[PDB]
């Protein structure tokens, strides 16, 4: 990995940590839409996104640079954010990873 990518793989590792793990928790694995009742999940959300993706894609050295993976992270964000209305405890957890993510993300050497 590049130096920025073992930042961002740094970043990765603490948003999957103990510490994010009450709002981290929803973003673990892929959404799995039968499971969760909603059947109209993959109709609204056409690139899913999670971060065991992000962890497998870093490990297979997929992301060439500190960009591709933000990109990735914030992907699966903003599906969270176009799925959910705004007021729903889901997005709620969102906000806050996200927040961790962004102020580290920003640290980038
Ligand atoms: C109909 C209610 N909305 C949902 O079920 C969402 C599809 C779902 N909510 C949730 C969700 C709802 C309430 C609370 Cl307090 C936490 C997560 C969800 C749950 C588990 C999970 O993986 C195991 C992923 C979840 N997730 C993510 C990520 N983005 N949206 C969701
Ligand atoms: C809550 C917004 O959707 C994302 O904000 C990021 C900021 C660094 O908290
Ligand atoms: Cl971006």
């Amino acid at each position: 990995l590049s130096e920025q990518l073992k930042h961002c793989n740094g970043i990765l590792k603490e948003l999957l940590s103990k510490k994010h793990a009450a709002y981290a928790w929803p973003f673990y694995k892929p959404v799995d839409a039968s499971a969760l009742g909603v059947h109209d999940y993959h109709d609204i959300i056409k690139h899913p996104m999670d971060l065991s993706t992000v962890k497998r894609k870093m490990e297979n050295r997929d992301y060439r640079d500190a960009q591709e993976f933000a990109a990735d992270v914030r992907l699966m964000f903003s599906n969270c954010y176009k799925y959910n209305p705004p007021d729903h405890d889901v997005v709620a957890m969102a906000r806050k990873l996200q927040d961790v993510f962004e102020f580290r993300y920003a640290k980038m050497p």
